[PDB]
């Protein structure tokens, strides 16, 4: 059994995560930031986790604090569910083509906490993905992966090999992280 | 006693500031611009002021006029609370690391009115921090520090040594200004 | 059962494809273009498909139309054999070193139709691989992968990381596509 | 009372740290790596900690694992001794001139775990400080500060403004970190 | 059974290798060069080989001849244990993040003997990893991979995508080679 | 008691310095070079020294010899007043904004004698500040700080981060040196 429930209440947000590493993609995410909900739903589903995320935070300021607190709590849940990490593949990686975009992620689940994020085009430092509700500033992508790696205590390297559309670029990264995690957490039949 | 109450009514906004330089961080800010509220709350708290700010303005146009009028009134309140400036440290400075960002501020409280703002990355000239309410255009950061310095009649130099995330870059600057002010207004035991 | 038989008759060529995704590498290819036969035999074998390809076309003009029509028909056969794509890994990728060459391919079998081809050295835009029969112009490699992706309705990204010999560069790409497809079409035990 | 005792046994090393944040510079360090002993003795002394460090590790390979494990354990001890961090200055910074070298460090003790290391001249990426015993590869300086920040869960920014001699450059950084920590952990009389 | 015992006696060194491709990571390496012992122990363990290596050589000159003779003997043992290579995955690759470093290796076990080594930073051409015993000159990394590929008669491509610390850069490469070999030697259930 | 009286008679000048490190800014300076008097008065006052300086020298040639001899004598007085340096902060630094100029100084009072002066704009190498009496050539600023550091036997690093007006640039440096010294000579309550 590799499950964790994390509650994290701060001045800026209130978060509950329930995570099962050995799931079937049963995912429900509600943070008040719908593009982030979409990204974390893709992450949970493509990692074949079961994942529920309920977050409320100070989105009148912007999504940053809610996005960051959620990623901290999620990284904490991941590290706690991994337990002693015995018998697992440990290393995982995944390429994700998404139309014109190609992204990649590589992880070491027993590596020191460390995140490296490279290749994302410069326009994503000031791009906004905006709909009818709270918008998502793609400059936060790097922050999400850093917070996940720092709190799960894993090495996480995310690369954009190339791409143009900011939604493709972002979604392909979250999916690459997802499928790298999926490979790395699997039981290793020879360890 | 180093307190000031400033009311400033213009065609564009109505502002009330109550400031105590010798406070404990009791801060309440409501300008209609929630990311600005967050910045001025960090400023008051990290300066160990007691500060209330109540502003209403023409945010249907954008936050600029409200942000500017508030900073003018706040600078006026600061200069009035400082009184004759006798016996104070006068000079203060502070570095603020915030994840990948490092900012710095230096002040001379008896210097001529003057503001110098350097190092902020170019993408902050056209970045927007947007949530569920009135957004904040980071190009205004420079204007806020200029207006504060002009109306408090102080020298205020704010630097971004490096950084990426616009919220970190902005918040680290407001906190650096805050802690520089905190040091400079303190009684100097040798003057 | 994941099989398809495609017949495609055009003014320029007559093609029959029989494809089984769940094969053991039983492959027989005869297009009149022997280096292309070699490439498609490597593709079928390294994908662990069973594949027969019988093509006759207007090779008095050059191999292009036969090569293109065959790749269209093959992509069509692949998409038809995949059926509803339920329960499959969906994503696949493969590196292929071949002496001095390193190539890579990544696929998303449920992605929109899309092909990206990068890194192939410039001399392959005007190289000919010539033997005793109809020659093969390596400029067509990109066209083959585009036609496959367009008609299988998949995302296919093919990269040459480096290399020199045009036969190694070409063959390593076809094998990389092959092993990426092999991984992606496999049943996924967790979906 | 702000004390911590950390024992850390790994396959590569065995470490015991005893730390008191409110000390008088009573420092004893023995890691088997004498230049590192010198650096950590300067760190403990200039931070006005009381610090004992006893480390034995696989220095037949090189000092890296012992240096890294010691810095991990020390960062852990620092974070544990800080406890709830209430009432402290939180922010601290220090410039250290050392002959031709000038270094600087800035910390946020309640900031997310984060380290930024800039300005160190390129020759320190492959310099060795060698005496009669196990040598010290200055490329590890960055690693030490990263490991400290990661495990104390603090923001630590270390800069070399300029310098030439690798011993001055290194020692000035450790002292700058030391005096930044010393300032940041002090009780803040206004919080 | 996929085992080999190689003895190699030259004027410069005396080597015994015992290798089992189908092992559980039972590894014991003693070459007189402790950082090399560490690298080959990581290689055997991450490849899930069982591997014993006993080497004595002319380390009064330097480790080169012992390192090279050991890698020749090990490559010979690998090729002999692979036997006819029937039924195996043949191709394998692995990404290894190690803090700031990312390395990758790709292999073709039935490819002609060939090694390509790219991306290692220039400072590794003259870096020394030195402890209390015989040191390791990182310029030899390329030589080790060449000798392995030449004598196992395999294609081995090793890449450093990026990195800084010479121990991370080196160790990540040996682990990447290890996990690429592990994947490639596995029985392929469809061949 | 931390006081020193230095008399220095040379062929070029006659100097008397009386210095008290623990003063209240009671300063009287008369060297025959009124802009230098202004600079040394700012230095004594902002350092919270009590300082009298009486110098007469060969100002028919130019102020250099008088300026240099005075700075030598003053540095000597500082080092003699510091005595054994026990129990002091040792390190000190200060930023000084002055309208458009920002300067900084950092000191180590127990460091080897050493001065580093950087950032001063090139026009100060040939600028003259001239009034009704003996003029001041700003090229001498560097010389003053060198002579002070050499004879007080301290490390003194002075930086101009930016600026334009030569009087602001010069005065901000002398004040920065002053406030760095003030911090460094203070009793350290923990040493
Ligand atoms: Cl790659
Ligand atoms: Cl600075
Ligand atoms: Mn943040
Ligand atoms: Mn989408
Ligand atoms: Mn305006
Ligand atoms: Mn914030
Ligand atoms: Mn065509
Ligand atoms: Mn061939
Ligand atoms: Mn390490
Ligand atoms: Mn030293
Ligand atoms: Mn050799
Ligand atoms: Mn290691
Ligand atoms: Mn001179
Ligand atoms: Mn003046």
């Amino acid at each position: 059994s590799r499950r964790a429930r994390i509650e994290r209440r701060t001045r800026e947000s209130d978060i509950v995560i329930e995570l099962d590493l050995d799931g079937t993609g049963q995912v429900a995410v509600d943070t008040g930031v719908p593009f982030y909900d979409h990204m974390l739903t893709a992450l949970g589903s493509h990692a074949s986790f079961d994942l529920t995320v309920r977050a409320t935070g100070d989105v009148e300021i912007e999504a940053h604090h809610t996005i960051e607190d959620t990623a901290i709590a999620l990284g904490t849940a991941l590290g706690q569910a991994l337990g002693d990490k015995r018998g697992i593949r440990r290393f995982g990686d995944a390429f994700i083509p998404m139309d014109e975009t190609l992204a990649h992620a590589a992880v070491d689940l027993s590596g020191r906490p460390y995140a490296v994020h490279t290749g994302e085009p410069d326009h994503l430092q000031h791009t906004t993905i905006a709909g009818s509700s709270v918008p998502y500033h793609t400059v936060i992508n790097r922050h999400v992966f850093e917070s996940l790696a720092a709190n799960a205590r894993i090495a996480l390297h995310v690369r954009v090999l190339y791409g143009r559309d900011p939604h493709h670029i972002t979604e392909a990264q979250y999916k690459a992280v997802a499928r790298a995690l999926r490979q790395a957490v699997e039981p290793d039949p020879r360890v």
